């Protein structure tokens, strides 16, 4: 049921702002791959521009704690799920 | 007719950036509790998206004014306004 | 058909933070303006969320060099985008 699938995806978007938050970086990207994963196979594109919000925020909690190395890791993630976007 | 609804909901979602320039955080707070549920009773997760859209907006507008309880407010609506996005 | 135009106006949204991040304001505003157009005429709310996302990337950028004027003119192209996804 895609349904659950989407409050799956959103689920683990909130969480690629807490871990930011928490300095763990590349777990967060590790679960923004993977709603993009997981978002391209089902066409979801309502739940990569969700990504793509949080994505915005970690960044914001990047800049704040002056991690410059996280932000490139997160601003990877975010033209990956842009590209998806542009896709779906 | 749905597209009314859609324009009526986009008005309140720019109004609580601008109650929120203007300190007005409590008002601000009501209006994105409102515009959650005329969206969630009508179905429309863009009304939602762009909602969530507008309250980033209006979190850089109190993290310039250092009001940090506002901030929290808006962070609780936010966070009210992605599970709706969720089921939506 | 539907993929390739937006595609292009994914990469037209990001090409307006490009220009913002190199000082083209005027350019930037003007390929926003192309893009609602298009948008518009097109019915793709999508690529119209898409551009706000990255005009307020663009409003970052130019706040980094504390330049108002350009924020200005790029916060009424967002305003502009804002209508029209109103009423898309
Ligand atoms: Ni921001």
């Amino acid at each position: 049921e895609a349904q659950k699938k989407k409050k799956e995806l959103s689920k683990k978007a909130q969480e690629v702002v807490e871990l930011a938050k928490e300095g763990k970086v590349d777990e967060a990207v590790e679960l923004g791959l993977k709603v993009i994963e997981e978002a391209t196979k089902l066409g979801l594109q309502d739940a990569v521009m969700f990504l793509l919000f949080k994505l915005h925020e970690a960044v914001h909690e990047l800049k704040k704690k002056g991690n410059e190395e996280g932000v490139k890791k997160i601003e990877e993630v975010k033209k990956k799920a842009e590209e998806a976007l542009s896709r779906l």
